[PDB]
């Protein structure tokens, strides 16, 4: 995230760190105890039996005894489109269930189909990037965003900081977007570099998966 602020350590006890080797690659949500979903490109070329799924994460540089680990059993996809950057989600079934606590809690998904409009507030966050140079971030960040739907096609839900340069970045990839309490986006693409502040940040529309996810968690 650049432009964005350090989250209130577990504000966010939905979001989730998957990991290679001990090192942060992705971000993703928990939407029930055994699932968590992400950008379909996260796992494209990854070798997924080595991928480690982190709930309960704040500050990645620490031990952290809020974590809970586990390892991907199966993979869920819904025809994930490099080319034309279409349906970037994933479910991964975790080899266990987690224990929903304080630190750990199942995220609020949309009604299908719901749509949001332009000018909707929401919360993007995540792991990535914190600048051009800055450097990658320890601590969860988070970041205010609108909704817009210039620049962005239907397949989308897009999002743009006005008046200054912020937006997601690399390692933000599979994150959530929070809007009116519940995920409606699952971060995607960007065009023009991170936090060009002229193209909108592209998320996975959550709301037009619903019927998808629903049926594989229940
Ligand atoms: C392949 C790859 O690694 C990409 C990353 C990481 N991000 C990227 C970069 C910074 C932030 C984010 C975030 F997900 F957070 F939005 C994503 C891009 O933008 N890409 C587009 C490209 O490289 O052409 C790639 C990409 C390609 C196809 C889809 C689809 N559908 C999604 C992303
Ligand atoms: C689920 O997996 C947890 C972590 O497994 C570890 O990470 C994966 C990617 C592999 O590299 C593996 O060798 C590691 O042990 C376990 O700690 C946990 O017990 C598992 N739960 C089960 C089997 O129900
Ligand atoms: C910045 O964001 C704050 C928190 O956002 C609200 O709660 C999150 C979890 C999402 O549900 C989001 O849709 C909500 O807006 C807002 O309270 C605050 O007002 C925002 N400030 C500005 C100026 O955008
Ligand atoms: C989750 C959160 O912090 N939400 C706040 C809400 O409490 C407040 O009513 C509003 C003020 O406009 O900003 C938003």
């Amino acid at each position: 995230i650049v432009g964005g602020r350090r989250a209130r350590p577990h504000a966010w006890p939905f979001m989730v760190s998957l990991q290679l080797r001990g090192g942060h690659f992705c971000g993703a949500t928990l939407i029930a105890p055994n699932f968590v979903m992400s950008a379909a490109h996260c796992v494209a070329n990854v070798n997924v039996r080595a991928v480690r799924v982190v709930l309960g994460a704040h500050n990645l540089s620490r031990r952290e005894p809020t974590r809970q680990v586990f390892a991907v059993q199966r993979i869920f996809e819904n025809g994930y489109d490099p080319v034309n950057l279409l349906n970037d989600i994933v479910i991964l079934q975790l080899n266990g269930s987690a224990t929903i606590n304080a630190n750990v809690q199942v995220a609020q998904l949309p009604a299908q189909g719901r749509r949001l409009g332009n000018g909707v507030q929401c919360l993007a966050m995540g792991w990535g990037l914190l600048g051009r140079n800055r450097g990658i971030a320890s601590v969860l960040q988070e970041l205010n965003v609108t909704v817009v739907t210039s620049l962005c096609r239907r397949s989308n839900v897009c999002t743009l900081v006005r008046g200054r340069q912020a937006g997601v970045c690399f390692g933000d990839s599979g994150s959530p977007l929070v809007c009116n309490g519940l995920i409606h986006g699952i971060a995607s693409f960007v065009r023009g570099g991170c936090a060009s502040g002229l193209y909108p940040d592209a998320f996975a529309p959550v709301a037009q998966f619903v019927n998808w996810i629903d049926s594989i968690i229940q």
